[PDB]
C-alpha cells in the first residue's frame, strides 16, 4: 500500500526547525519561525500562566470530557475580546464560539464546516500570506484564489490593486482578511480602509473570514480589533478564527477559537450544530489545559492585570528591536534604505531579501529566515544584532 | 449563507450529556458516556497524573511549539506499549508515531492520510461499532461497509459470519479491528481467532487498522495487545490509532497517537512525511500537556509503578460492578438471564434493552443509557445499583 508514497516536501516554516538543530555550528541565529524571544533569547512561559497553572493544579478535580465546543467561559471571554463588552452581537446572542486546537484548528473546522453545509467553492487569500492558509483550505476541498495586496517597490498596501483584484470575486465567495499584523508583510489597512472594505464587502456579497492570531501585537487589544468590529457592525454573517498562541505564549498548548456569527439567535444556533458535528468527526472535543489557563487569567482581574502588562512588554521589546535592526543595518554599511521596516506591525518584517540571499545567509552565516525573506524581529536581541546585520550586509 | 442550514441531530453519545443535566430530578443515574467512576460516583484525576503535573509545573521553561509529530519520548513509549520492548518492528525502525489530539484525532489523521496518498476507497467497520467511526471516515471521503460480528441470541462472537462478511472485502481495503474491549459489545476474539484473522488478512490483502482505546481494561497491558502483536508479526504494513483517555483518566486533555508501520525504515519514513503534511493542514502540532504527563509517568519507575496499580484498581472495580449488576438484577426479579454480561470485557455491557425500553427508562426513571442498549458498567456503584436494577426490571 505504501511502496508508491512520495515524500512530501519540508514545510517552508516548520521545516526550518529541523535544519536549525541539524547544523552544530556555534553562532547560529534563528529568525524563521514566529515565536517570541526575550532579551536573553529565551521563550519563557508567562508569569500569569505559571500562576494560573498552579491554581488549576490546586483546584481541578476531574479530567472528564469537555463537551464539543469546549469551556463556556472561554467562549464567552473570547467574544468580549473580539467584539467588545458592549457589542450588540453579544447581546442579541448572534455569535457562537467553539474552543479549538489553535488558530490552525479553527481555520480547518471553519473550512470543513463551510465545505459540507454551504455552497462555498472558493476562498480568497492575500498575496502574499501565511503559507499554511492554502493547505488548510485545500484539505477541505475548497479552492484558493489570490488577491493583490503588497506593493514591493514602495512597501505599501496596494489598495487599488487589492480592490481591483477582489472585483473578480462573486457573491457567496469567502474572503480571508488578517485582523492585524499581516503575515508576512506586517502592513494592515487603516480604519478608513477597513471601513471601505466593510462596505464593498456587503454590496458584493462576500462572506468575511478573519484570521486573528496576533491580537494585541500592533497597538493594543481593543485597537487591533477595530477592523473586525467595523465589519461586524455592517455584516449579517461572518466567521472569525482567533489564536492565543502568541499573546499568551501558549504555542504548544493549542488554544484558539472559531467564532460563528449569523443574523439571529435561531439561525446561528442551527448553523453551529453542524460546526459541532464537524468537530466530533475530527478530534471530538478540545484539549482543556491551555484554554482553562486563558479563561482563569481572563476571569481574574489580578491575573488579567499582570497578563496585559506582560503582553505590553512583548510588543514594546519588538518595537525596540525593529528600530535597532534598521539602525545597526545602516551602521554596518547596508547598501540600502530599510526604513520601511519600522512601519511594519507585529513580529515580522518583509525584508526584501531574495530567495538566493536567504539561501546564502543560511549556508554561509548560519542565519535562518523564511524563503520569502520574512524575518522574525521578535527573535532579535542586542546580543545577536551585530552578527546578524553583518551577515545581511555581506549578502546585499 | 446560513439561512438554509439544517440542524444536525444530536450526537447519540455526547448528546446524552445535555439531556442529563437538563432534567433536575433528584435521583438521575448516568450510564451513557464511557467515563470511569469510583465507588463514590466521581471521575477523579489519577494520583500519578497529579504528581506528574506538579513536576511539569516545576520544570517547564517554555510552551514553544512541539513539532508536527509531538514529543519523541511519548512516541517511543507508546510503541513499546503496543509492540513490546523486544519487538523487531522497533529494532528495524519500521514504525513511526505521531502524537494526536485523542484517539478520535488519530483516526481522522489516518483517514486523511489514506485518502490523499493511497488508493483506499472503503473502510470495513464491525456491526455494531462505536458510532463515531462512520462519521470520521466519511469526513475524509472514504466509504464505510459493515461486517457481521455479534450473535444477539447467544451473546457470542459470530465468527463464521465475521469471516463470511469479510469475504466481500477486496485487496487494498481497510479493515478496522478493535484491539480489545469491543465497543459496544465487550466481546473480543480469542488469540487463536486473532491468529486466524491475521493469516486470512495477509492472503486477502487487507490493510489492518486497529482502534486501541482501552489498552489495559480487559486483562492487562501486555495481554490486551496480543491480537495486535499477532498481526504485526505477520503483516508488512498496518496503522494503529491508540488512546490514553481511559487508561490514564486524561479524557479532556486529548492524548492519543497514530502509529504507522511499513516494510522498512526508508518506506515508513516517506509515507510518514505525508502523514505529517495532513496534520499540518488540520491542527498544525499537538497539545503538549496530556502527552507530557503520559511521557513523564511512563519514563519514571516510581510514577509508572503507581499508575499501573491505579489502572489495576479501575479494571477490578468494573469487574466487581459487573457481577453485582447481574446478581442484583436476579435478586430484583428480572424476568431474564443476564449472565452473559459477566463474560464481556471493558467498560460496557450490551444489555439487550430495546430502543423503546431505553427511552422509557430515561423518561420514567431518569436512567440514562445509549439507544443501542449500551450501558456504562463503570458508572455503577453499590449506592445506585438498587434504584438502577429496579428501573430496569419494571421495564422488561
Ligand atoms: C496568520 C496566522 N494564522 C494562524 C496561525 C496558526 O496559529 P496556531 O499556531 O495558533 O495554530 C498563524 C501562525 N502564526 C498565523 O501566523
Ligand atoms: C472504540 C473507540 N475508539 C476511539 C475512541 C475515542 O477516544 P478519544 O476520547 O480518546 O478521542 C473511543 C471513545 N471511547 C472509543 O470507544
Amino acid at each position: 500500500m505504501f511502496e508508491n508514497i512520495t515524500a512530501a516536501p519540508a514545510d517552508p516554516i516548520l521545516g526550518l526547525a529541523d535544519l536549525f538543530r541539524a547544523d552544530e555550528r556555534p553562532g547560529k541565529i534563528n529568525l524563521g519561525i514566529g515565536v517570541y524571544k526575550d532579551e536573553t533569547g529565551k521563550t519563557p512561559v508567562l508569569t500569569s500562566v505559571k500562576k494560573a497553572e498552579q491554581y488549576l493544579l490546586e483546584n481541578e478535580t476531574t479530567k472528564n470530557y469537555l463537551g464539543i465546543d469546549g469551556i463556556p467561559e472561554f467562549g464567552r471571554c473570547t467574544q468580549e475580546l473580539l467584539f467588545g463588552k458592549g457589542s450588540a452581537l453579544i447581546n442579541d446572542k448572534r455569535a457562537r464560539t467553539a474552543q479549538t486546537p489553535g488558530g490552525t484548528g479553527a481555520l480547518r473546522v471553519a473550512a470543513d464546516f463551510l465545505a459540507k453545509n454551504t455552497s462555498v467553492k472558493r476562498v480568497w487569500v492575500s498575496n502574499p500570506s501565511w503559507p499554511n492558509h492554502k493547505s488548510v483550505f485545500n484539505s477541505a476541498g475548497l479552492e484558493v484564489r489570490e488577491y493583490a495586496y503588497y506593493d514591493a517597490e514602495n512597501h505599501t498596501l496596494d489598495f487599488d490593486a487589492l480592490i481591483n483584484s477582489l472585483n473578480e470575486a462573486q457573491a457567496g465567495d469567502v474572503v480571508l482578511f488578517h485582523g492585524c499584523c499581516h503575515n508576512p508583510t506586517g502592513i494592515d489597512p487603516t480604519l478608513e480602509q477597513w471601513q471601505t472594505l466593510a462596505q464593498l464587502s456587503v454590496e458584493k456579497g462576500w462572506l468575511p473570514l478573519f484570521d486573528f492570531a496576533y491580537q494585541g501585537f500592533a497597538r493594543g487589544l481593543e485597537e487591533d480589533a477595530e477592523g473586525l468590529r467595523a465589519f461586524a457592525a455592517m455584516h449579517k454573517e461572518l466567521i472569525v478564527a482567533s489564536s492565543y498562541s502568541k499573546n499568551f505564549g501558549l504555542y504548544n498548548e493549542r488554544v484558539g477559537a472559531c467564532t460563528l456569527v449569523a443574523a439571529d439567535s435561531e439561525t446561528v444556533d442551527r448553523a453551529f450544530s453542524q460546526m459541532k458535528a464537524a468537530i466530533r468527526a475530527n478530534y471530538s472535543n478540545p484539549p482543556a489545559h491551555g484554554a482553562s489557563v486563558v479563561a482563569t487569567i481572563l476571569s481574574n482581574d489580578a491575573l488579567r492585570a499582570i497578563w496585559e502588562q506582560e503582553l505590553t512588554d512583548m510588543r514594546q521589546r519588538i518595537q525596540r528591536m525593529r528600530q535597532l535592526f534598521v539602525n545597526t543595518l545602516q551602521e554596518k554599511g547596508a547598501n540600502r534604505d530599510f526604513s520601511f521596516i519600522i512601519k511594519q506591525n507585529g513580529m515580522f518584517s518583509f525584508s526584501g531579501l531574495t530567495k538566493e540571499q536567504v539561501l546564502r545567509l543560511r549556508e554561509e552565516f548560519g542565519v535562518y529566515a523564511v524563503a520569502s525573506g520574512r524575518v522574525n524581529v521578535a527573535g532579535m536581541t542586542p546580543d545577536n544584532m551585530a552578527p546578524l546585520c553583518e551577515a545581511i550586509v555581506a549578502v546585499l
